[PDB]
């Protein structure tokens, strides 16, 4: 109802050569640096602030407001009778409403509560919808939920705060961050349907990156030692509580190092980003627990670990008819029923970070062959508080075997031509990783992916 | 021809028991490391190093070859008869081509030019292609040209250089870096048609934004004080060179400051950035010539300069059939000419860097009404080195006039409600402004757009 009592008072203020939307009100301070500056007395130190007015309490001859700036910092103010103006009180009373911008310039003084008490005062911006909610119409107005709920306002400033420890901590290594393709003629470096959209510059259709490991992997042919790209990717899939469709996404190269040096690296990295965001590597989460994800982290082989859990010996050389089998008994090919396997018995069962690593040559086309075993790749996963938070390679860089790898691949033919002729002018050995930016804090907090995001649908 | 003498000396490697593309070789140190630790006798200091063998001299029981890190420094290396092996001197021969991955261990001297001399040595990896160039090949094929052309390393590691530039100078200033939708139900912030692609998960179609702004501006409301993102966006229409339909791309946003705040940061920002990345504001350019970019930039208004130029008052009032007309006698909309008409007499005469402000009404829906001059917006454009390079705007936060704006603009009607909403919460007076990044390295070196990205097509 409300909606139109505050268009009536906008035009109101208009005709009236009032301006409630003025270009520039001269804030001299944010309520932030007035408090950190001011630890029933009155100071002469004066400041112009602007606030949001999220409290009134008119009364006669003196009015109290809160003001609450973007941060959530406040500071309350006491607009008055006799330090300026009678009209000011009853155009205060009169013209105010809540979720209203207000500027104030006065004197900031001790109260029987922190507040500052007016010479002048102007509206800097007039409110047309007060402020009231479920967390699927939270998403839908983020930014009414970053004014109403604290939460809000840290997790947003959190995942900022985690996304620069990362640039730091990738930085202070020698890490060079670099922008390739989101529009690609073919999309790969992973396995996923592709969203394909129309240009009409060339009248072909073109598909939004689902990764950018294959034109990082250029950059490394290219002579790049040290390189990143934290940056959204697209997958044209199904939303479920660890996957979306746009999602933030770190990749990660360094030359003559393997999936034993990426994982030393991504630890150090997860928990030098929760030094920095979060201040603590005993992590607090929403049932009241501590997940500690301080020192070393345990590795495990897939086949060995999923040998032990099932009772008996699985290797490269199982059958499919045998893993088909034991699958059955609990409730296509080979790799696929390896890691599925191993999800279904050990995946589930980890608590603490867990590295797991050595995997089925099937599932890993981009990823080395493993240097001694036969059968596997140099691939890591990492389970951190029981989720898929990352992945390592020791990458492939035979480009006749990945050629043959893409081959097979297709055989359920278009292959990336231009990436294989990259690997034939000699990719020195690197090895990636692939990181989720939702994830990493899901991790770390216990927060939905939806909370995550600024914002999602 | 010789892409089949270096497959079969792949698998005659692979056969004879050689690793070609070894896992992990033990590299200890780069050349530039080895280089900035040695300023004819021999030192003891041992190395493994690794590196591009981009020149043979094979000579008896001697061979001479060049090294040549990513990044492009370079060490000679002297495979040898007496210091290990008669099959290495004869396996060296044999099995290194040009554009071979090598590495060599052993101890660093002075030569008759700083070499390193080896005990061991080992094919890192096996090229399949020799490296051999049009421009338009040198884009197609960018991992290439990053290992035969300097200027490729260069120039990638500037675009870097001048990105982090960025982010130091916003975040000293206190700016926060955001990440907003790319795929967004509706498409805005900007004029140009997007593109279009559908989901899967939702059956309705998404287009990629063609500007941050709606979201960034969602954020003001939020209660950001300071706001940016640099990030691509996407706009479905033709290239040319100034023009990709898909850049990178900055915004930024203060609350509490108009365009003439926002000009004050663009100057400080673009030379800050000339100096971290480039070391001087007297800029080199292609021809010999230097552009100064240092001191303080000049600002005109439209009209005035406009009038100026044509020699008769040109303002708001005057009508489009008085445009219309001026516009013939040199060779829709008010405007459209106004701008149509600058551009094509005062835009093209400029050299030195400048502001130009004070724009008309029709075609600057977001940006406020000027606060004094009656039929502008309180809009600028910075022309530097002839480039249009950026934009600012005190920014609209009326939520009627927004509403009226738009709707006029559908005319020639579904409106973005949802941003019409957040506006009517009360966004604060804020400047925003948006800059480009391969204008902004061009407008700084002469070089092409299709040179200052990465992987274009
Ligand atoms: C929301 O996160 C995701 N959404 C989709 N739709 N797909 C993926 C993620 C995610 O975090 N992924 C990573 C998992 C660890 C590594 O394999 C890198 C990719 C895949
Ligand atoms: C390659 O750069 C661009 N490509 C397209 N297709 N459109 C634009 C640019 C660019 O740099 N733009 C900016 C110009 C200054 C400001 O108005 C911000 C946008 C628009
Ligand atoms: N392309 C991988 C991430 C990089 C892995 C290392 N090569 C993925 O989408 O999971
Ligand atoms: N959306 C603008 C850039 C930001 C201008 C300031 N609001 C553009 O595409 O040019």
């Amino acid at each position: 109802e409300q909606f139109r009592i505050r268009r009536d008072k906008r035009a109101r203020l208009l005709a009236q050569g009032r301006d409630p939307y003025p270009v520039a009100v001269p804030r001299t301070h944010t309520l932030a640096e007035v408090r950190a500056a001011h630890p029933d007395t009155a100071t002469e130190d004066i400041v112009g602030v602007a606030g949001r007015v999220i409290f009134a309490r008119n009364s006669g001859k003196l009015c109290f407001a809160t003001l609450q700036d973007g941060d959530g910092t406040q500071l309350q103010v006491m607009i008055s009778l006799d330090k300026v103006g009678q009209a000011a009180l009853d155009a205060w009373k009169a013209d105010v409403d809540l979720g209203d911008i207000v500027y104030v310039h006065g004197a900031v003084i001790s109260s029987r509560e922190l507040s500052v008490l007016a010479d002048c005062w102007r509206i800097a911006a007039k409110s047309l919808r007060p402020l009231p909610m479920s967390e699927e119409s939270r998403v839908r107005q983020r930014y009414v939920d970053l004014i109403v709920r604290p939460e809000a306002r840290a997790v947003a400033r959190l995942r900022i705060a985690v996304v620069r420890a990362i640039r730091t901590a990738l930085q202070r290594r020698g890490f060079l961050e670099v922008e390739t393709p989101v529009l690609q003629t073919l999309a790969g470096g992973a396995a996923a349907r592709p969203f394909a959209t129309h240009s009409n510059a060339l009248d072909i259709d073109l598909y939004l990156r689902i990764a950018p490991e294959l034109f990082l992997k250029r950059c490394i042919v290219g002579g790049f030692d040290k390189v990143f790209e934290l940056n959204r990717v697209f997958r044209n899939e199904g939303a479920d509580s660890t996957h979306s469709p746009e999602f933030s996404m770190l990749e990660t190269y360094q030359t003559y190092g393997t999936y034993d040096d990426s994982a030393v690296v991504t630890r150090e990295l997860i928990q030098e980003v929760a030094d920095e965001a979060i201040g603590t590597r005993q992590l607090p989460l929403p049932d009241g627990s501590v997940y500690d994800i301080d020192g070393e982290w345990a590795t495990i082989q897939m086949y060995p670990s999923l040998s032990v859990a099932l009772g008996e010996e699985i290797t490269p050389q199982t059958t499919v008819d045998r893993l088909r089998g034991i699958a059955d008994s609990l409730g296509f090919g080979h790799g696929k029923l390896i890691e599925e396997l191993w999800e279904r018995t050990v995946g589930k069962s980890l608590s603490a970070p867990t590295f797991v690593k050595d995997f089925p040559v099937q599932t890993t086309p981009l990823t080395r062959q493993h240097r001694s075993i036969p059968g596997v790749t140099e691939k890591w996963d990492l389970y951190l508080r029981g989720i898929e938070l990352a992945t390592g390679y020791s990458e492939l860089s035979d480009p006749v075997v990945q050629r043959e790898r893409f081959a097979d691949q297709a055989r359920a033919m278009v292959l990336d031509e231009d990436f294989l002729a990259a690997l034939e002018y000699g990719m020195p050995p690197c090895t990636g990783t692939g990181m989720g930016i939702d994830r990493l804090l899901m991790s770390l907090t216990g927060l939905s992916i939806r909370e995550t995001v600024l914002f999602p649908i």
